[PDB]
């Protein structure tokens, strides 16, 4: 059922790995060979320069779940694999990279390079052990790219549908028309609300136990960029509250916070300053996430809701330049030397971003045991001075050369 494409410059190997994978046509689309321990569709993209590429990028990011993107290892990163690279940051379709015929193929933002050779299949376990691990997170709704996803989360009435309405009446709306999405453009842009449907529950149904709405809501997370975790400013904050959040952070997804029912709380300057030290305090690990009081009732501030999820959705899919990410974490470094852990100082010899949605960064060290969990935090929060990332959890692993 998954279709897996292979993209990249001509003479690079393409068709060799191609007759390699691909079984037989059907009815361009081929199947998967016998000898792989995988069931899978292939889609053959092939025929000025730029130009040829353009269409076959293009072709896979539309039909293609998962591509591979094949540079030539005997030559290396030509300025023509950095051209269609630039052409792939267009997807958030899954991206592994092939290196055939064979180390700062890491220098073009796709992550870990998989080494092959067209020759006795060398490398192609592990490639299509990479291609494969992205067949479950397959969505099974499927929008257009410039869509921008988002959900909704937070315990029973604290407002949900509520701020849905309240957001749709706005004049920048223009609400359209799977019957469980809400689909709308904002300044013309796309979005969907994910499972608008969900919280429309009661109605039809009686809520009996919330363990179904709770692991209902997981799913709908899964499916958006972004989640707004909704607090009731009334009846304050719960556990339930925190494992939901705890999920979504783990998942890896923007967050911005929603204070709703600001309106039913007796307000000067000092009880704001407290709820948001209070957020703070019980959500230890979105630091990053903004937040919002607002009052789907009164409408108050409610005209904030949507720049900011515009904000955290782009923060989320951000490329940094791999130059000025050096220069900061070698600024981070003179600042504040790295710590020994018995006779051994940790070296810092390069970093580069791997992937987006969530930003992830790789720092190659001296040994990945000696950088401490405090001096990755502080890694991160010097990434957060000079870049923004406001809305967004990030990711920095460390690894060793070699
Ligand atoms: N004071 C105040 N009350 C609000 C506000 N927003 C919603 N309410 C009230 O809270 C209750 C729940 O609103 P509702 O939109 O159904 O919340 P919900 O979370 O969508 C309901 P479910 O949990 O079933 O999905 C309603 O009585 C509504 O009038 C607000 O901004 N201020």
């Amino acid at each position: 059922k998954p279709v897996v494409a292979i993209v990249g410059r001509p003479n690079v190997g393409k068709s060799t790995i191609f007759n390699r994978i691909a079984g037989e046509r059907i009815s361009r689309i081929y199947s998967s060979a016998e000898w792989l321990n995988y069931d899978f569709n292939l889609i053959d993209t092939g025929g000025p320069f730029l130009a040829q590429i353009r269409q076959q990028a293009e072709i896979a990011m539309d039909e293609a779940d998962v591509i591979i993107f094949m540079v030539n290892g005997r030559e290396g990163v030509t300025a023509a694999d950095e051209e269609v690279a630039k052409i792939l940051y267009r997807t958030k379709k899954p991206v592994v990279l092939a290196v055939n015929k064979l180390y700062d193929f890491y220098s073009l933002g796709f992550g870990e390079p998989y080494p092959i050779s067209g020759t006795h299949g060398l490398g192609l376990g592990d490639l299509l052990d990479a291609v494969a691990e992205h067949f479950k997170n397959i969505p099974e709704t499927k929008y257009n790219e410039e869509v921008i996803q988002f959900c909704l989360i937070g315990r029973p009435n604290v407002g949900k549908s509520s701020l849905v309405n309240a957001m749709l009446g706005e004049e920048r709306v223009i609400v359209s028309n799977d019957a469980v999405d809400t689909s709308f453009t904002y300044n013309q842009q796309e979005f969907v609300i994910v499972d608008t449907a969900g919280m429309r529950k009661k109605g039809k149904v009686y809520e009996t136990t919330e363990k179904y709405s709770v692991l209902r809501a997981l799913k709908a997370i899964d499916r958006s960029e972004v989640v707004a975790v909704v607090l009731d400013g009334e009846e304050g904050i719960i556990e339930q509250d925190k494992r939901i959040a705890g999920y979504a952070h783990e998942a890896g997804k923007a967050v911005v916070i929603v204070v709703n029912k600001w309106d039913a709380v007796d307000k000067d300057e000092s009880t704001m300053k407290e709820f948001e030290e209070n957020i703070r305090d019980h959500f230890q690990f979105l630091d990053y996430a903004p937040i919002l009081f607002m009052s789907a009732l009164t409408k108050k501030r409610i005209h904030t809701l949507m720049p900011a999820i515009i904000k955290a959705s782009e923060n989320h899919s951000l490329r940094v330049q791999t130059n000025v990410l050096n220069d900061v974490i070698m600024d981070a470094v003179a600042m504040n030397p790295t710590p020994t852990h018995n006779g051994s100082r940790l070296k810092i010899y390069y970093a580069t971003q791997v992937s987006v949605k969530p930003p992830s960064f790789v720092v190659f060290v001296n040994d990945p045991e000696l950088m401490h969990f405090s001096y990755e935090r502080f890694l991160e929060n010097r990434i957060r001075d000079a870049f923004g990332f406001e809305g967004t959890p990030i990711k920095i692993f460390a690894r060793a050369r070699k």
